[PDB]
C-alpha cells in the first residue's frame, strides 16, 4: 500500500466496484470544485438535454468567478455558447462561470436565483438516487460550504455514475478544447484555447479522467480514472498537500491499483 499526502482517499475497479485502496474513505470533507463532475452529471442526464442549445453568458456570470475568485473558463458577458462548449468549459479549464451558467441553464424557476437553487436540489436528489450518505451539496461548483461536502468514496462513485455517459467521458479525457463562440454581434469568436487542469491525462499513461478541485477548506483534490490491461480504475484523494503532490498521489494509487 502506497503512502499518499492526502488525508482522504479511495480508489475502485470501476468494472466490478471492487475496492483496491482506502484511507478515511467515508470521512466527510470539502470537496472543493470536484463538486463538479456532479453539476455535469446533472446536466447530461437531463430529459430536455440539448448539447447545441445556446446560452447567453450573463454579467452575472462574470460577476461571480470574480466576487468568489473562482476560476474561470472566461466566458464571454453577450455570447452565445452551447451547453456543450459549457461542459468543457466547465471541466477542462475549471471553469466556475460555465457551472453558474449550466445551473442557471438546467435548474427551474423564474429567477437565476430560482434555478440555481432548483439545480443544487437535482444535485442532492442525484446523490440521494445513487445510495450516497455522505455527501452533500450546497453550491452547483464547490465554492465555500460547511454544508457541501463529500467523501473520497462517495466522489467516487458519483464519478462512476457519470463516466456511464459518453458524453461526459469525451470530455474529461479531453487535454485542450478551444470554444468557437458567438459574439453579441452574430460573429464567431475564437475563445483563448482551454487545457484539462488534470495533469495526469499526459502524466499518466491510460489516464482518462476525470476532474480536479481545490478550496481554502478542501484543498487540493482530484478524481481520477485509468485504463491499463483493459482495468479500469477511478477514485478520489481528498485534501492532498499541493497540485503536484494531488498528482503523485493519485498517480501511487492507480499503480497500486493495477498491480493488485
Amino acid at each position: 500500500k502506497p503512502t499518499i499526502a492526502a488525508v482522504g482517499g479511495y480508489a475502485m475497479n470501476n468494472g466490478t466496484g471492487t475496492t483496491l485502496y482506502t484511507k478515511a474513505a467515508d470521512t466527510r470533507r470539502s470537496t472543493g470544485s470536484t463538486t463538479k463532475i456532479m453539476t455535469a452529471k446533472v446536466v447530461l442526464a437531463q430529459s430536455n438535454l440539448n448539447l447545441d442549445a445556446k446560452v447567453t453568458i450573463q454579467k452575472a456570470y462574470s460577476d461571480y468567478v470574480v466576487a468568489n475568485n473562482a476560476s474561470q473558463a472566461h466566458l464571454i458577458v453577450g455570447d452565445k455558447v452551447t451547453v456543450r462548449q459549457l461542459l468543457y468549459g466547465l471541466m477542462l479549464p475549471a471553469g466556475c462561470d460555465a457551472a453558474y451558467a449550466l445551473a442557471d441553464k438546467y435548474g427551474s424557476g423564474s429567477t437565476r436565483a430560482a434555478r440555481v437553487k432548483s439545480f443544487i436540489g437535482k444535485m442532492n436528489t442525484a446523490a440521494t438516487n445513487l445510495g450516497l450518505h455522505n455527501t452533500h451539496f450546497d453550491s452547483f461548483d464547490g465554492i465555500g460550504n460547511g454544508a457541501n461536502y463529500s467523501t473520497p468514496r462517495d466522489l467516487t462513485k458519483i464519478a462512476s455514475s457519470a463516466m456511464k455517459n459518453s458524453t461526459f467521458r469525451t470530455v474529461v479525457k479531453t487535454k485542450a478544447y478551444t470554444a468557437k463562440t458567438v459574439t453579441k454581434t452574430g460573429s464567431i469568436r475564437t475563445m483563448d484555447t482551454w487545457k484539462n487542469t488534470n495533469g495526469l491525462l499526459s502524466s499518466y499513461s491510460g489516464a482518462i479522467g476525470v476532474k480536479t478541485g481545490s478550496g481554502p477548506e478542501a484543498k487540493y483534490c482530484l478524481v481520477f480514472a485509468a485504463t491499463r490491461g483493459g482495468k479500469t480504475v477511478i477514485g478520489t484523494v481528498l485534501a492532498s498537500t499541493s497540485i503536484p503532490a494531488r498528482e503523485s498521489d493519485a498517480t501511487k494509487i492507480m499503480n497500486y491499483g493495477f498491480a493488485l
